[PDB]
């Protein structure tokens, strides 16, 4: 295959890219590296880190760059400058939430999970609930009727946050419905079931 | 003026955008707001944060989305898909260094500045020295002869690290020459002189 995605055997940073590839029926080698095997190959990557997408002869690190590249190549990058900018802005906001999430998971799970759920996460979700409403009244996908790369990022972020706090979307009807809509896309539902069967952890420390 | 960039009165995340606009001679309102005045306007921004670029009637937050929007408008986003991906990937690496730098600055300046300078920074710069070589032998700009948005981000990151450690580029000749090449661009030379004269803070806590 001409695509290989190299990452750890967790959802982590790679998962939005995996979701994009699966939902767009782009076949790829899902090259999942065990933690102890990474030091031997680390210098092969331009910043010594994963994920890495090999796209033919091109070696592309940086999760944001990988997803934006795929979006251009497969016409999931919006239809005009305003759209392209908007989904970039939106997806970058998703990455900011993921930074907060990961800091709590890796650095302070036992003490910071509950204050995160109660006192950080709701305000962050509220920003997305408001923003989502600006296209299609937020009642379909981020750009309205046409899927874009940002939808996969938002879906994964909402999904991992529901694992963390099953009630977190209760009071955010647009986000709750978006998550429902995405999970019901058949290629994503099938893949979710394979991923559950494989007992894939969200994060590298087994907490979630 | 039709372009307005709103950020705090520090370099921070806005500075690569300011550098883009200054170097490209895109006249803009440099809207620098005081810490204490942000609360009253925070809800006007899609994630409650700055920087924000107003481009005519378009309000764009997220520094990376702002930069890529400007890059598309002004043809500083590469000439083909591979270049577009490359500069993004490069810029994302710069942002990762900036995350490390800012964690040190804001969380541990008094005890971890010296370890950062000695033990973290050199290996991080080495990754850039190596990657920069891939186009134009690394002897000009990131894409070779043509400027891109990533050049401004790299320039700023090298500049703030030389403030931190004046000797940090001693062992990285491509980076050292690149930093000087950028600073010698006429619009940047003038701007940087004035920025230095005013001792514009790099960071919001005045440490650098
Ligand atoms: N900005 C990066 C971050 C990549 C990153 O932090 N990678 C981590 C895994 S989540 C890693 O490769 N750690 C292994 C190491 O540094 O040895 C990206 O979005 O791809
Ligand atoms: N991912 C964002 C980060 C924006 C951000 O962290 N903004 C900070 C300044 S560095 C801010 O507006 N702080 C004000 C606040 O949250 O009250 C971007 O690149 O623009």
């Amino acid at each position: 295959m001409s695509y290989k995605l190299t990452y750890f055997s967790i959802r982590g940073l790679a998962e939005p890219i995996r979701l994009f590839l699966v939902d767009q029926d782009i076949k790829f080698i899902d090259d999942r590296i065990a933690k102890d095997d990474f030091s031997s190959i680390k210098s092969q990557f331009q910043f010594g880190q994963l994920p890495c997408l090999y796209d033919g002869d091109q070696q592309i690190v940086q999760s944001g760059a990988i997803l934006r590249h795929l979006a251009r190549k497969y016409n999931l990058n919006g239809e005009n400058e305003m759209e392209t900018t908007y989904i970039d802005m939106f997806c970058e906001g998703v990455r900011d939430l993921h930074v907060k999430y990961t800091r709590m998971i890796y650095m302070a799970y036992e003490t910071e999970k509950d204050p995160y759920i109660k006192s950080i996460l709701p305000g962050e979700l509220a920003k997305f609930e408001k923003l989502l409403a600006t296209r299609g009244n937020g009642r379909n996908l981020i750009l309205g009727d046409k899927i874009s790369y940002a939808d996969y990022a938002l879906f994964e972020e909402l999904d991992v946050h529901q694992i963390l706090d099953p009630h977190c979307l209760d009071k955010f009807p647009l986000l709750k419905v978006f998550h429902q809509r995405m999970k019901d896309r058949p290629k994503l539902k099938e893949y979710c079931e394979k991923r559950d069967a494989a007992k894939v952890p969200v994060n590298g420390n087994g907490k979630q």
